[PDB]
DNA sequence: ATCAGAATCCCGGTGCCGAGGCCGCTCAATTGGTCGTAGACAGCTCTAGCACCGCTTAAACGCACGTACGCGCTGTCCCCCGCGTTTTAACCGCCAAGGGGATTACACCCAAGACACCAGGCACGAGACAGAAAAAAACAACGAAAACGGCCACCA
């Protein structure tokens, strides 16, 4: 399991670097100890004695449903909790809809496709819409007060931001059990913040963190963790486990495809948007 | 070199007013004496200024080298000088008034001087913390160089 960093601070770094390792989302030793110098290097405020310190005393220590069953068939089932999938596609494709209904669904019983766990929206781009998650709570008879109460909602308004509230979200998954971390035009920010060219190491370098980060706490608390990308990179890659491939048909209905997956085929399901539901195309 | 004209120097004459001298007077300098005190001198202490040695190291020093600056030259143009003409007000003399500066006299209050006292300010001690030093580090700058971009040439 995880390795809290706290205890880092048993082994003699000073706490003004553990609380500069949080602050860059660093929450684990095992999270520090296998990562090279240069992570901590890059942190303003640290020189590499003190990155050798930490990396030395570091060693020592160290399926939810879519609601659509279509594309449940495509995804055997729903989301795999504890790991990251990507949904890249062009605008209108249905991204936010599909996030909203899963924010939902997660809560429902493992019995009837869920995880039996709270929700949890990070939005970056505004389109968070309360009424959609109790349009989808109304659509399995769940309780939308009580969905909307096991849900926690803030919306990040810079890249910085965006990985700033992991900190808080790790601390506050540790006390409920929450199924769903929805990121919503994850890599919006790193494109409107960081605009020009020579700047383009700085958000790869955030990104990289942030999406280490978001597999430290899928695997930390087993939630499935879901992150959207506008199609108007490569290091995604090894970070999302299965990538979706969205496109519009005319209409409200949607075309769904796998683009890679080791355990998924590539294969494609059709499904549509509901004022319920992200829910199966009914001709 | 020349020569004409403008400026200066020199020589003499006339006048005038300020410098030099004389006389009365008065008060400021002189003389003699007295008395308090200040500084001249003796003497003692002990501070600190000077002398020296040794070690260290940072600053001085000599040299090589490259280039930016001082300097000379040239062209241009502008604005100041010099000179003639018009204007104005500075100046000289003369008068009037009043106001303020100087003078004298009287008064009183404000400050020196003395005394008695006492508390604030001033050596000594102590402790403790801001800053000096050291070190690491960040880092901002300088600038070689190069990479890009842009600009031009020819004629098509």
């Amino acid at each position: 399991g995880p390795q809290p960093i706290s205890r880092l601070e048993q082994c003699g770094i000073n706490a003004n670097d553990v609380k500069k390792l949080e602050e860059a989302g660093f929450h684990t030793v095992e999270a520090v100890a296998y990562a090279p110098k240069k992570e901590l290097i890059n942190i303003k405020g640290i020189s590499e004695a003190k990155a050798d310190k930490i990396l030395a005393e570091a060693a020592k220590l160290v399926q939810i449903t879519t609601g659509s069953k279509e594309l449940d068939k495509l995804l055997q089932g729903g989301i795999e909790t504890g790991s990251i999938t990507e949904m890249f596609g062009e605008f209108r494709t249905g991204k936010t809809q599909i996030c909203h209904t899963l924010a939902v669904t997660c809560q429902l019983p493992i019995d009837r496709g869920g995880g039996e766990g709270k929700a949890m929206y990070i939005d970056t781009e505004g389109t968070f819409r309360p009424e959609r998650l109790l349009a989808v709570a109304e659509r399995y008879g769940l309780s939308g007060s009580d969905v909307l109460d096991n849900v926690a909602y803030a919306r990040a308004f810079n890249t910085d931001h965006q990985t700033q509230l992991l900190y808080q979200a790790s601390a506050m998954m540790v006390e409920s059990r929450y199924a769903l971390l929805i990121v919503d035009s994850a890599t919006a920010l790193y494109r409107t913040d960081y605009s020009g060219r020579g700047e383009l190491s700085a958000r790869q370098m955030h990104l990289a963190r942030f999406l280490r980060m978001l597999l430290r706490l899928a695997d930390e608390f087993g939630v499935a963790v879901v992150i959207t990308n506008q199609v108007v990179g490569n290091i995604i890659a090894h970070a999302s486990t299965t990538r979706l491939y969205l496109r519009k048909g005319r209409g409200e209905t949607r075309i769904c495809k796998i683009y890679d997956s080791p355990c998924l085929p590539e294969a494609e399901a059709m499904f549509a948007i509901n004022a319920d539901g992200v829910g199966d195309a009914k001709d």
